């Protein structure tokens, strides 16, 4: 079976861990425990083939973000996550895109832009603004909620499959 190495990046608190845990373990993490670097692995059938997903859940807090670059190196595709109620996290997305380009030494890396926390009503990033950013990068934009599960499989499966196009 084919192995896909996925990496989830973005600012502190945007819901990287909650997204990954919802996908892999089918529950919502309500509390906020900042991540250093965690890994998850699971076999799943995507569009008709058994896939081993290896998912690296990275730190968004700068204090916990030491050595993030080395662990990301083997990443084949990246989820770049912001929260729709956190304008700064959206403005921060370029930092992550630049880091990915530097770790992979490439301008053509499989990626998906994810607007998380779409269940929340205090939206400050409109869908259209994020679509425009994604278009500039040549990548999909998908909204998610780790709380309700909306879009969660779609985000990770879009990623696994952008990889199949490269
Ligand atoms: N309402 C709502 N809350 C969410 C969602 N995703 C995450 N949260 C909440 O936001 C907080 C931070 O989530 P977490 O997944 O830890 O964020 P992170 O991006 O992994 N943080 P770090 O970079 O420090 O590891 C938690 O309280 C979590 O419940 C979501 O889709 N909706
Ligand atoms: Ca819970
Ligand atoms: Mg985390
Ligand atoms: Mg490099
Ligand atoms: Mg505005």
């Amino acid at each position: 079976m084919t192995e896909y190495k996925l990496v989830v990046v973005g600012a502190g608190g945007v819901g990287k861990s909650a997204l990954t845990i919802q996908l892999i373990q089918n529950h919502f993490v309500d509390e906020y425990d900042p991540t250093i670097e965690d890994s998850y692995r699971k076999q799943v059938v995507i569009d008709g083939e058994i896939c081993l997903l290896d998912i690296l859940d990275t730190a968004g807090q700068e204090e916990y973000s030491a050595m993030r670059d080395q662990y990301m190196r083997t990443g084949e595709g990246f989820l770049c996550v912001f929260a729709i109620n956190n304008t700064k996290s959206f403005e921060d997305i370029h930092q992550y895109r630049e880091q990915i380009k530097r770790v992979k030494d490439s301008d053509d890396v499989p990626m998906v832009l994810v607007g998380n926390k779409c269940d929340l009503a205090a939206r400050t990033v409109e869908s259209r603004q994020a679509q425009d950013l994604a278009r500039s990068y040549g990548i999909p934009y998908i909204e998610t909620s780790a709380k309700t599960r909306q879009g969660v499989e779609d985000a990770f499966y879009t990623l696994v499959r952008e990889i199949r196009q490269h």
